[PDB]
């Protein structure tokens, strides 16, 4: 949890327009950047929160800005460029908001504003949002290369900003299909050097709980053998979604609604045999954005999640007008929101009918349960790993390359305090111990883990976070490096310009 | 949680018949019995687990034994006597099992085997089980005085072993009525000196979810202004209950069943105005035996519970044949049981329809939620205070006389390890910090709190527990005194005879 209030309102700098750079800046280092740290921290966020006098309204509307911190021989540079999406290019051409964004209707066509994340496919990098459009970008120069429409390759209406990436480069993702949720597989780059996106295919399909209302999906779980999909009560109303938006004046937010009675349905598919498994896992209602990690343990799936307790859409609390209020009002506004909580669910793969009415979770190290009912629903209860009052452990990251899909011990996260990011956190998922890093008037980003290249342990490395520090008598922002063992500071690299909120990203080793 | 295994099987001594004493024994003190500790620890449990060659089968069937430890000027005595109930007297007369017990059908009439608890009414003390019969006992000599049939005074079929006792001596209890659940109030002793039981009355009534199947009820919550009743999915099948038992060969356990779909319904009544409040609080399924404490906070009720996650009746795992198995088998048998977990529920008293779809728990220091649905059900999620794998914090006690019904910080409990009692625990309900006391091959009882006479703080006092220590090179049992601050040992008082399991009790100051 946080130990800090924010009466000075500095968090408003997260949502203020910035200018791009024409070339990199030096970042001024205090302490010692590790000499084994070589590569680029690439991150995406909104950078332009209005077009002239026309405002963007929602957190997820501002124009995509691609950021890069470079690390070589103890030195750091910072660079950023707006992504030349259709949304951005047409906005600059016509000097107004042209494309409708998540929560901003454009007055007189799907957004490709790739403000959320960036990931590798073959030898390429793509910036993304959650639509059918992804944007190929140059990871060295930050130039925009092209727009890719996933509909030219596979049958989905969109795909999440959180694909899984296996160690050979295979990319898995999930998307709505308008009715199913489809898993897309993009193969690794082959000898022919053809674009792996042209070899995309749907490998498995998950059913939908309601023919006319698919659930919003933000991420999904993956292990060597299984795919996990969590179907929440946050629904997309297709009657509103598919009607003419410029007639009714609609955006994406306007089409969301909450199903009050379904709770959460959890789904598993066999990855290698490409089959849906018809086990009816059921639990109480929550919003889910981020899976933390998923793994197999004696034929139970361990499903660690960042939950929000409630069925109201958490995104209702993320309009910029609310995030820009003063601190007492920010706290007030969050009082009735769903409460964040880290939860471990445990899904049995072997269901014996003879155990009807009993708890199937016979593993020795968990309090999670799964009750087989007579109608064959399997009712689940979680093991809570972390819970604090409006204190969210969010934007989770792990040592992904060596523990993604596997038994693991450690997660890193951004701590939110009534939605305001104000600390960095580490959680031991076995013991429930936590570690916190926090300074007054300092607004960090998602922490990304970088292993020492020769590490044998799980947390032998560092985390990197971009911190906005608007207090006078500090530079406006800095790159923070913490030791992953205990979250103690190793170095920081200060820049002379503001940096807005960033969502997700990656470290690219060179 | 426990840090101890039990391969030697010493816990079997908890379920072995003992003899009563004709007068008190000296208990041999090591350490220092506090000099302010003056009075009697009175506890009940089973003491006779067979009649000749006819065995009792369930944990709750053995014949009531009343135990007393007396404390004066640093010295301790121990005494025990079988309660001369009908069940026990008729068993000794006819040399067989005569009355059907909870899980033992007598072959060729309600049990009054008062093996569970003891409590004060006026100037009297009554041993009890959960039926219509309570047994008046002499707290100094342990002689049995009288059988009292509550049906002579009030309309209930039974009453729990956990009445609440206000500081003036007013007694509240709850019981099934064959359909409602009735709250009984027994007034304090008046100037006329008449038996307060003859002034008993029903003051409020809770409705039942199912006309033909009332829930099992073990305890309930009380505050200065409210009464809280938790209606669980463990049901009593009245078609089986009210049929002829000697025809079918039935006991009480045979009439229980689990309702799979209802979950848990929570209920509130206004204590002083004597009215049921029609708020439909709803959550997922659990067993509940013991409320920890309940209190009011800005017109939310804070409801702290010892839960078991699941709908299967936890009492299925408590047959003596299973509790007497070897340790690996004990662990195996508990794998599919509901998982224990301490949970805080928060119940809003002011429900605004304008907040439909939102979380009503606007208190600043909890993660518990209550979602108002369109059908006006209020769906609850808990804040988990403690959770360990088959590690139950059970038999909760607090500083009851000063903090019962009131804002509080500390609870004490008996720790169960796959149902075997092997440690004592303290929980800070605000911070979730825990303290444990535990020795190898030592089986404690419920801890009971006794305040220091000059206490300033909530935990200024001791806890008393009866510990069974069957390892050779130790005496068979002892009275343990722990400092309530940190659960460090202050003294023990050893006795030269075995003591079986005890359930509940009280400290009587003199
Ligand atoms: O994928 C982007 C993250 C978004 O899903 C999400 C999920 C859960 C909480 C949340 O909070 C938004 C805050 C982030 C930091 C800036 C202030 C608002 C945002
Ligand atoms: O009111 C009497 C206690 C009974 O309700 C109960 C409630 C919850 C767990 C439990 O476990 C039984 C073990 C207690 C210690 C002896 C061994 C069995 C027993
Ligand atoms: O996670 C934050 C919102 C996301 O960036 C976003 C921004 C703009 C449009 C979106 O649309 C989601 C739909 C796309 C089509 C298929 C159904 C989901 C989603
Ligand atoms: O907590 C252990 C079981 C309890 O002592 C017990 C022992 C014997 C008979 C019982 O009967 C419960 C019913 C009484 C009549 C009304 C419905 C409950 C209950
Ligand atoms: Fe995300
Ligand atoms: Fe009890
Ligand atoms: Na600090
Ligand atoms: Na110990």
């Amino acid at each position: 949890s946080s130990q800090v209030e924010h009466p000075a309102g500095g968090y408003k700098k997260l949502f203020e327009t910035v200018e791009e750079l024409s070339s990199p800046l030096t970042a001024h280092v205090t302490g010692r950047i590790p000499l084994w740290l070589t590569g680029s921290l690439l991150r995406c966020g909104p950078g332009l929160f209005e077009v002239g006098s026309e405002p963007f309204y929602h957190l997820f509307d501002g124009q995509a800005l691609l950021h890069k911190f470079d690390f070589k021989e103890g030195h750091v540079t910072y660079h950023r460029r707006f992504i030349r999406t259709d949304a951005y290019v047409r906005a600059m051409t016509e000097k107004r908001i042209v494309i409708t964004e998540f929560g901003t209707c454009a007055f007189p066509e799907v957004t490709d504003n790739a403000l959320v994340n960036i990931y590798p496919v073959g030898e390429d990098y793509y910036a993304c949002t959650e639509t059918n459009f992804i944007t190929k970008v140059n990871p060295e120069t930050l130039e925009t290369i092209k727009q890719v429409d996933l509909c030219n390759y596979v049958s989905v209406n969109g795909a999440t900003a959180h694909p899984h990436i296996e160690n050979d480069g295979t990319v898995y993702n999930i998307g709505n299909c308008f009715i199913a949720y489809n898993i897309v597989k993009i193969p690794p780059l082959q000898a022919d050097k053809e674009d792996p996106i042209s070899k995309s295919e749907i490998v498995v399909q998950f059913p939908c709980s309601d023919r006319f209302k698919p659930s919003y999906v933000h991420s999904f779980g993956l292990t060597p053998n299984y795919i996990v999909f969590v179907e929440t009560p946050v629904k997309i109303n297709l009657f509103k979604f598919l009607s003419s938006w410029s007639l009714w004046g609609a955006n994406y937010m306007d089409c969301f609604e909450s199903n009050e009675t379904m709770g959460v349905w959890l789904h598993i598919a066999d990855k290698k045999r490409k089959k849906y498994i018809n086990n009816k896992y059921r639990t109480s209602p929550f919003n889910l954005f981020h899976h933390i990690n998923t793994y197999e343990d004696h034929e139970f799936l361990i499903v660690d999640l960042c939950c929000w307790k409630g069925f109201e859409f958490v995104y209702n609390y993320l309009y910029l007008a609310n995030l820009r209020e003063n601190w007492e009002e920010v706290k007030k506004n969050a009082r009735k929101a769903p409460q964040p909580e880290v939860r471990r669910y445990v899904l049995p793969l072997n269901i014996d009918k003879a155990d009807t009415g009993k708890n199937l979770v016979t593993l020795p190290n968990t309090t999670a349960t799964a009750i087989l009912c007579s109608d064959e629903t399997i009712w689940l209860e979680p093991e809570v790993l972390f819970s604090g009052p409006r204190q969210a452990f969010e934007f989770p990251q792990i040592n992904y390359q060596k523990y993604g899909g596997k038994p693991y011990t450690y997660a890193y996260g951004l701590g939110l305090n009534h939605f305001v990011p104000d600390r960095l956190c580490k959680l031991n998922v076995k013991t429930k111990e936590t570690w916190v890093w926090q300074e007054p008037d300092s607004y960090p980003s998602e922490p990304i883990f970088v292993s020492h290249p020769d590490a044998l342990e799980e947390d032998d490395g560092v985390v990197l976070s971009v911190v906005v520090s608007p207090g006078a008598g500090q530079k406006p922002a800095y790159l923070l490096i913490l030791n992953a063992k205990d979250l103690s500071e190793v170095a920081r690299a200060e820049v002379e310009i503001n940096i807005p909120v960033t969502f997700h990203g990656l470290f690219k080793k060179s």
